């Protein structure tokens, strides 16, 4: 409530798509997390669903944020605002308003939240080859996917002032709890292509279809019928957390351009990390002494980006989301000049 005066600034206009996030990031000392959950979620009223107090949600954001690692370039606290603020903005398109239901909206801000939470700035492939800790303990399958999940569930119920769930119903909770985990293991780039397909094929093909009848209040109403079923719901939950999570090409230039380095810089530091050790090399054309930035996001956003957002913008209708991706595709090819 009682917020200062730059970082009240800094959150003025965190609707708009055009947003901050690394004014924010300065502002709050790498602390972005707490002070933009905090407008986040009172805005979208989620204590009042939850019935926590501001204090153990403070609590709890803290927790949290305190987890994610500032000596990561990208995969840091500002990271985990970023997706956060995206997920609220595809929450606010009129599409996902008249389909999701309260609990859906919960389980999206919350699992944008902590979908990266004691990220090691290091990729699966890293901690399987070098057999860490947690690819011994989740058998090589989804190894960081699996511990950001468990971690802010031990970190959340394991504390009493840090229980944002302590208030709830049995199966309210127990619903709410299986849909942020479905949405943290949803963004493992492994299944990436299994969940754009089950997109495409259960949700924009058979409302394409539906849309050749003719807008009709009886064929508005089997529309909504079909889209609403808890399966449907569960691949448009999916589809949202996986665009969020990798929205940064669709941002403003300034913002897109500070994302490609951060990820880069991190993808640079593990070639290294791997090169010195004598790990056999995940990602050979991230390494510092030979990567083209701007020939490695094109490549990033055409096998990645490009048939994912435009199913997710043919469902949602996201034209400034398309048309930062279209002026930083074009920026990325203007710098090769020769
Ligand atoms: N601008 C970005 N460039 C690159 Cl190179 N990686 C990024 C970016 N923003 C998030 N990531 C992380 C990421 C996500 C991802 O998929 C989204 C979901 F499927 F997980 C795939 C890769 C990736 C995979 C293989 N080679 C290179 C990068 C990297
Ligand atoms: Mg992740
Ligand atoms: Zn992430």
């Amino acid at each position: 409530d009682d917020v200062p005066p730059r970082i009240a600034r800094a959150m003025e206009n965190e609707e708009y798509w055009d947003f901050d996030i690394f004014e924010l990031e300065a502002a709050t000392h790498n602390r972005p997390l707490i002070y933009l959950g905090l407008k986040m979620f009172a805005r979208f009223g989620i204590c009042e669903f939850l019935h926590c107090s501001e204090s153990t949600l403070r609590s709890w954001l803290q927790i949290i944020e305190a987890n994610y690692h500032s000596s990561n370039p990208y995969h840091n606290s500002t990271h985990s605002a970023d997706v956060l603020h995206a997920t609220a903005y595809f929450l606010s398109k009129e599409r996902i308003k008249e389909t999701l239901d309260p609990i859906d909206e919960v389980a999206a801000l919350i699992a944008a939240t902590i979908h990266d939470v004691d990220h090691p700035g290091r990729t699966n492939s890293f901690l399987c080859n070098a057999g860490s800790e947690l690819a011994i303990l989740y058998n090589d399958t989804a190894v960081l996917e699996s511990h950001h999940a468990a971690l802010a569930f031990q970190l959340t119920t394991g504390d009493d002032k840090c229980n944002i769930f302590k208030n709830m119903e049995r199966n309210d909770y127990r619903t709410l709890r299986q849909g942020i985990i479905d949405m943290v293991l949803a963004t493992e780039m492994t299944k990436h292509f299994e969940h754009v397909n089950k997109f495409v094929n259960s949700i924009n093909k058979p409302l394409a279809t539906l849309e050749e009848n003719g807008e009709t209040d009886k064929n508005q109403e089997v529309i909504n019928t079909m889209l609403r079923t808890p399966e449907n719901r569960t691949l448009i939950k999916r589809m949202l957390i996986k665009c969020a999570d990798v929205s940064n090409p669709c941002r403003p230039l300034q913002y897109c351009i500070e994302w490609a380095a951060r990820i880069s810089e991190e993808y640079f530091s593990q070639t290294d990390e791997e090169k010195q050790q004598g790990l056999p090399v995940v990602m050979p054309v991230f390494d510092r002494n030979t990567c083209s930035i701007p020939k490695s996001q094109i490549s990033f956003i055409d096998y990645f980006i490009t048939d994912m957002f435009d199913a997710w913008d043919a469902f949602v209708d996201l034209p400034d989301l398309m048309q930062h991706l279209d002026n930083n595709f074009k920026y990325w090819k203007g710098l090769d000049e020769m």
